[PDB]
Order: structure tokens, then C-alpha cells, then sequence
């Protein structure tokens, strides 16, 4: 699963983090938006598709999935927009503790920082950098696609 992505809204001080997650190393991305549009969405996918290979975007909710904003950015960028719909039920738990996760971060961080912009980016630094058992998020993503671009 080298380009599969999975989208992700979560809210936190009456404001919106939209993020992605690269489901076969756990590797994201985030920003945050004053609220979740189509065009939001769109725009981030349009910057995440720039700066990885993103074959496959399971998207968060409906709305995404149905608007016609996003479904211009996925076939500008060349993606295959799908349902986010947990045919496996542990991803909607695995999202939901992420989302703890980085709300947990966040709050580790919120004084260092004025504004929540940087708190989440700081949040999505430590989560791509942390040590799981010991690679990084980080290092498992560019382990994946270095071994598909040269499988294939």
C-alpha cells in the first residue's frame, strides 16, 4: 500500500485540523482550516499529492467524497478518490486514538506556541519522528515507496 492515504477532520479550540494519514506506516500530514470545505480539501490533497505518491485517497466523511471541489483536485493530481467506510472495523479505533494522540501533543506543546497552526505542526513533527518498537513513522514511509519504485 504505497499510496494509499486516509483522510482525517478533528476539532479542537473551535477550529479544524484536517489530516492525512499514510495508512501502511502511519506518516501524516495536517493543517488547520477554519472549517472543512471542499475547497480546503481540496487544496490540501492538491499539496499532498505534490510532495508524495498518492495513488488512493480514502476520504474522511460524504461531503468530501460527493463534492465536486475534491473530486477536481483528485483527478487534477491524478488520484483515486474512495469511501473512507471501515469495512475493518479497527480503523475507525486506530484513527480515533491518532486523533488522541495528537490532541495529547498538542497540549504538551500549546504553550510553546501562540498560535495553534504551530502546535500541530509541532504535533506532526514529533508523531512522523517518534520511535515505535524502532523505526519512525518517517522512516517507514520512505522505506515503503523507496522499495515500490524499485520493485517495479
Amino acid at each position: 500500500s504505497p499510496g494509499i492515504w486516509q483522510l482525517d477532520c478533528t476539532h479542537l479550540e473551535g477550529k479544524v485540523i484536517l489530516v492525512a494519514v499514510h495508512v501502511a506506516s502511519g506518516y501524516i500530514e495536517a493543517e488547520v482550516i477554519p472549517a472543512e470545505t471542499g475547497q480546503e480539501t481540496a487544496y490540501f490533497l492538491l499539496k499532498l499529492a505534490g510532495r508524495w505518491p498518492v495513488k488512493t485517497v480514502h476520504t474522511d466523511n460524504g461531503s468530501n467524497f460527493t463534492s465536486t471541489t475534491v473530486k477536481a483536485a483528485c483527478w487534477w493530481a491524478g488520484i483515486k478518490q474512495e469511501d473512507g467506510i471501515p469495512y475493518n472495523p479497527q480503523s475507525q479505533g486506530v484513527i480515533e486514538s491518532m486523533n488522541k494522540e495528537l490532541k495529547k501533543i498538542i497540549g504538551q506543546v500549546r504553550d510553546q506556541a501562540e498560535h495553534l497552526k504551530t502546535a500541530v505542526q509541532m504535533a506532526v513533527f514529533i508523531h512522523n519522528h517518534k520511535r515505535k518498537g524502532g523505526y519512525s513513522a518517517g522512516e517507514r514511509i520512505v522505506d515503503i515507496i523507496a522499495t515500490d519504485i524499485q520493485t517495479k
